[PDB]
């Protein structure tokens, strides 16, 4: 698709067998999902730092639907405000910024 | 131009007179700028929220050029870690998501 900026750019992802919506976010390194089941060994990355840190799971190489396209990438859990797609799974889909 | 997200999407702006670097960020509302002088009557505003506000100067119809297109919008000035262009001057100049 193409997306302007108007709004928040929320897209509905598939993951996990579930259904949520997330911000397509240009200006965060990493994508950040809330609390939810995902398959293999994670790890707790301390992530933020602007104010203090906050920790998260570490689950690679998990597959997601980003608004009908597919991807498999890094994808962290915790107790973040907004769901966020990162660029680390923008870069996965061939999300490019254009004007 | 088109900008892929390996990286941080880091640009050259103008404005003000001054060249600076700034983040292009679709997950930020508003254009935040490091401390300068700017044209025209400015209020404050209270930016962030989760976690606190933070104070910033509201200056409206300020010309930027973000990566050789010109645009006119709010820019606000303050303690902003990183100089962000957020989603009002993206839309300003055209700048969509596409994949
Ligand atoms: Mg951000």
């Amino acid at each position: 698709p193409q997306i302007t900026l108007w709004k928040r750019p929320l897209v509905t992802i598939k993951i996990g067998g579930q259904l949520k919506e997330a911000l397509l976010d240009t200006g965060a390194d990493d994508t950040v999902l809330e609390e939810m089941n995902l398959p293999g060994r994670w790890k707790p990355k301390m992530i933020g730092g602007i104010g203090g840190f906050i920790k998260v799971r570490q689950y690679d190489q998990i597959l997601i639907e980003i608004c009908g396209h597919k991807a498999i990438g890094t994808v962290l859990v915790g107790p973040t405000p907004v769901n966020i797609i990162g660029r680390n799974l923008l870069t996965q889909i061939g999300c490019t910024l254009n004007f």
